[PDB]
Order: structure tokens, then C-alpha cells, then sequence
């Protein structure tokens, strides 16, 4: 065991080993409960999330089940990965207190791209790197369904890494079509979907696509891709869509090379290929970083698929104690790095 050292910062009080010191509140509770904190042993700087409230009731306990063993199963450089995990509990009788560590990064999307737009090399690079892990997350069959600006860290390096991924159902600016939409069906390319619109705004520096809500979200999409075609209303199975999409004024699909005027074609066609209603159409992570855009950076032999997940528990029904009980086993055997 080590030795804990207990502390109250804003409100909440935070138990952890000694080898962290210097715990000051991160970016405003966006990512949750976190500290930036010194790692008195690797010499390096970490980022601290004690969860809230973990085993409050059965789904507070199998969200914080599902985040422990997503961060346990990341191992790639664009994705966010587990350096500790840690409690105060000498007993899984008093288990009720987590804490997860992970490698603390400079800044965050949401906000420097708030900063102007960005160069296209800068785009290349860092829609490059999303690509990569998102390959890796969806080898794995796990999708982020919530990715956002704020959701993609940055250090001053320019490398970056994915979080938060994996969590959201079991904003909507970036969120793909068949979501809003009631629910025409989906898969994986939902990631696709936001990467497009992040990559959008990136490039011109305004949201690509400002909804007011889940209406007038869909309105601002069809404007720009255009009007659900036969081949896409034929694969529609919720007759409730079917009534609104073929209800709502018919709008033809607009010319990208006139919506993003004077970006490096390469993008705008990139752009094109994510940007589709259609989610047996839009490209895959894979596919898409094969993509010329990416000529500078793309390595077939350096961008790795993941080992599989095993995902289910998703399907289990269990008690609390029992969600909790699985995860003490998971902080446990949890094996640090290197
Ligand atoms: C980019 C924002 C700036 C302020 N720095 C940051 N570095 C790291 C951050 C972070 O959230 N780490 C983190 C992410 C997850 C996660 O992804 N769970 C699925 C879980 C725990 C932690 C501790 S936030």
C-alpha cells in the first residue's frame, strides 16, 4: 500500500496517494471532477478525476464500471490512456471513493480554434491524429458518439488525444443526422459525422452547424447536404421520420468547393466524403486516413488497430454491490504502463 494525504479543494475533499502533490482545479468541472497534479514519481504532470458520487445507484455504478474498463483498454497515442487508478478504501467494504489518472494535456479544441481559425497544415495534422485513434476506438468496436472540440486534447506539441469517449448514451452542433432525426439507424461513421463538422470549423473558424435545437439542427444539415434522396428514404425504418424528412421543402445538396471557399480542395473534398446523410456511404476512420489530404502524414504500418473489448456487461442487469464489487476487481488488477 502507500500512503494517502487528504485535502479539500473547492467544496469536494480529494484522498489520494502522496505521490501526487500540487492538486489544483482544472478546467472548470467541463471534464468533471479534475486536478492537474505533479507525478511525484514519474516526474511528469497527470490530470485527476475523482468520480462523482460512483456508486450512488445502479447506473452511477455502471457508468463508473464502463469508464474504468474503457480507460483500462486504452493503449494509443490519440487516444487517452489510464496511468493510475486509485482509492481510499483498504477494503471493498468501504469502497465508495475513485479516482482515475491520466497524462494532464495543455489545452483543449473548444478553445483554441477560439483563437482565429487554424492553418490547413495545422487541420492536416490534428484531423490526422483524430482519425488514428478514432480507427483504433471503432477496431475495437467502441464508438465516442459525443465528439466535440472540447473533447479533444491538445498540448503545445500539437499532439492530441481523444477523451471522454464511449460514455455518452449507452452539443448536438456536432452530432450526425441519424440521432437527431428520431433514430433512422446508425453505426460507428456517427463519429465521422462530428469529425466533419469539427473539421469544418477548424478550417473557417465558425460552427459549422449552430443548431437551436433538434429542428432546426436538422434544418441547418439538409441545407447543406441536401434532401434525403430515394436510396436513403428506402432504408428508412421509422415511419415517423419518413413523415417529416419527405414532409419538409425539398433542398438540393450544395457544392462544398462554394461553401468553404478557398480551403485546400483536398479538405473540401475530404469534407465531402464525411459529410454524407447516408451512413453506409460516409467514409470510414480507416478509409479516410488513406485519404491524399493526409499524404504528409498517413502510415499504413503505424496505424494500428485495437485488441478486442469485451463489451458484455453492457447487456448485464445487475446490483449495485455487484457493479461495484466488479469494479474494485478492475482497480485491483489494474497494471501501470510501461
Ligand atoms: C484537454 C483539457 C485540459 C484542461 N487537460 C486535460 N488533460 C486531461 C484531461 C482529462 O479529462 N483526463 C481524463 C479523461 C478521462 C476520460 O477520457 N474518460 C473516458 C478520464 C479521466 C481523466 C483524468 S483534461
Amino acid at each position: 500500500r502507500p500512503t494517502f494525504y487528504r485535502q479539500e479543494l473547492n467544496k469536494t475533499i480529494w484522498e489520494v496517494p502522496e505521490r501526487y502533490q500540487n492538486l489544483s482545479p482544472v478546467g472548470s468541472g467541463a471534464y468533471g471532477s479534475v486536478c492537474a497534479a505533479f507525478d511525484t514519481k514519474t516526474g511528469l504532470r497527470v490530470a485527476v478525476k475523482k468520480l462523482s458520487r460512483p456508486f450512488q445507484s445502479i447506473i452511477h455504478a455502471k457508468r463508473t464500471y464502463r469508464e474504468l474498463r474503457l480507460l483500462k483498454h486504452m493503449k494509443h497515442e490519440n487516444v487517452i490512456g489510464l496511468l493510475d487508478v486509485f482509492t481510499p478504501a483498504r477494503s471493498l467494504e468501504e469502497f465508495n471513493d475513485v479516482y482515475l489518472v491520466t497524462h494532464l494535456m495543455g489545452a483543449d479544441l473548444n478553445n483554441i480554434v477560439k483563437c482565429q481559425k487554424l492553418t490547413d497544415d495545422h487541420v492536416q495534422f490534428l484531423i490526422y491524429q483524430i482519425l488514428r485513434g478514432l480507427k483504433y476506438i471503432h477496431s475495437a468496436d467502441i464508438i465516442h458518439r459525443d465528439l466535440k472540440p472540447s473533447n479533444l486534447a491538445v498540448n503545445e506539441d500539437c499532439e492530441l488525444k481523444i477523451l471522454d469517449f464511449g460514455l455518452a448514451r449507452h452539443t448536438r452542433w456536432y452530432r450526425a443526422p441519424e440521432i437527431m432525426l428520431n433514430w433512422m439507424h446508425y453505426n460507428q461513421t456517427v463519429d465521422i459525422w462530428s469529425v466533419g463538422c469539427i473539421m469544418a470549423e477548424l478550417l473557417t473558424g465558425r460552427t459549422l452547424f449552430p443548431g437551436t435545437d433538434h429542428i432546426d439542427q436538422l434544418k441547418l444539415i439538409l441545407r447543406l447536404v441536401g434532401t434525403p434522396g430515394a436510396e436513403l428514404l428506402k432504408k428508412i425504418s421509422s415511419e415517423s421520420a419518413r413523415n417529416y424528412i419527405q414532409s419538409l421543402t425539398q433542398m438540393p445538396k450544395m457544392n462544398f468547393a462554394n461553401v468553404f471557399i478557398g480551403a485546400n480542395p483536398l479538405a473540401v473534398d475530404l469534407l465531402e466524403k464525411m459529410l454524407v446523410l447516408d451512413s453506409d456511404k460516409r467514409i470510414t476512420a480507416a478509409q479516410a486516413l488513406a485519404h491524399a489530404y493526409f499524404a504528409q502524414y498517413h502510415d499504413p504500418d503505424d496505424e494500428p488497430v485495437a485488441d478486442p473489448y469485451d463489451q458484455s456487461f453492457e447487456s448485464r442487469d445487475l446490483l449495485i454491490d455487484e457493479w461495484k464489487s466488479l469494479t474494485y476487481d478492475e482497480v485491483i488488477s489494474f497494471v501501470p504502463p510501461p
